[PDB]
């Protein structure tokens, strides 16, 4: 059985995003940080230990905006106790359709790949936004890339990246402009 269940209604028609979590939209850290966003207290081996979370900037407008335009997915490498609280709080508008963690994805080769062809998608109308190539070995015409995120606040690669997804919302095949 495929990683998602069969698209809603209002969601078939559009091109499927999965999107990455850490160095894409946010930055985490056991480190202690002064403005943060949001903290997620997460157990590690019965202990809580505080996570500091930054938001990348303008990622409120991107998924905003890509919630409208795609079928988005949430596909991270973290697991869901960290994760999910973090897609809880910065997830407003019920733009991630789904959630996809550290077992869905296949660890090959010392890095975490997130495998396309077991979302249950057509690869023509599968995107993915990431940080690091590693992340889709498998399917690198499918890729988006994106600078890795931490703590640059004058970072606008999410807001520039927006025209660029507003183009494939709309193509039919989208290796016709990742050729
Ligand atoms: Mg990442």
């Amino acid at each position: 059985q495929y990683l998602l269940p069969e698209a809603k209604a209002q969601d078939s028609d559009k091109i499927c995003v999965v999107i990455d979590l850490d160095e894409t939209l946010v930055h985490s850290s056991f480190k202690p940080v002064n403005n943060a966003d949001f903290i997620i207290p997460v157990e590690i081996d019965g202990v809580v230990h505080q996570v500091y979370v930054l938001k990348r900037p303008h990622v409120d407008e991107f998924l905003q905006r890509m919630g409208e335009l795609f079928e988005c997915v949430l596909f991270t490498a973290s697991l869901a106790k960290y994760a999910d609280p973090v897609a809880d709080l910065l997830d407003k508008w019920g733009a991630f359709r789904a959630r996809l963690f550290r077992e869905s994805c296949v660890f090959h080769r010392g890095n975490y790949v997130k495998d396309l062809s077991r979302l249950g998608r057509d690869l023509r109308r599968v995107l993915i936004l990431a940080n690091s190539p590693a992340s889709y070995v498998f399917h690198p015409d499918n890729a988006v890339p994106v600078a890795s995120w931490f703590d640059n606040m004058s970072d606008t690669e999410l807001h520039d990246l927006l025209p660029f997804f507003e183009q494939l919302s709309r193509v039919d095949d989208v290796y016709s402009v990742l050729r």
